[PDB]
C-alpha cells in the first residue's frame, strides 16, 4: 500500500508546490511517491491540476530526483 503523492486541492502549473500542497495517498497509479518530498517542495508543474490529482511525470518542468531520463538539472 504504498502511498503516492496526489495533488488535493485543486492546482493550477506555475504554482510552486510544498508540503502543505502534498497528500501521501494510496491509489493507482502510483505516480510520483514521496522520495523526493524535501526535494518537490517549491515544484512548478506545467500541466493544471485538478483536486485528488496523482503526482505524474508529465506535469513537472524540473524534474529533481528523477534518474530514469530528465537528470540532466
Amino acid at each position: 500500500n504504498k502511498a503516492s503523492v496526489v495533488a488535493n486541492q485543486l492546482i493550477p502549473i506555475n504554482t510552486a508546490l510544498t508540503l502543505i500542497m502534498m497528500k501521501a495517498e494510496v491509489v493507482t497509479p502510483m505516480g510520483i511517491p514521496a522520495e523526493e518530498i524535501p526535494n518537490l517542495v517549491g515544484m512548478q508543474v506545467n500541466r493544471a491540476v485538478p483536486l485528488g490529482t496523482t503526482l505524474m511525470p508529465d506535469m513537472v518542468k524540473n524534474y529533481e530526483d528523477g534518474t530514469t531520463s530528465p537528470g540532466l538539472k
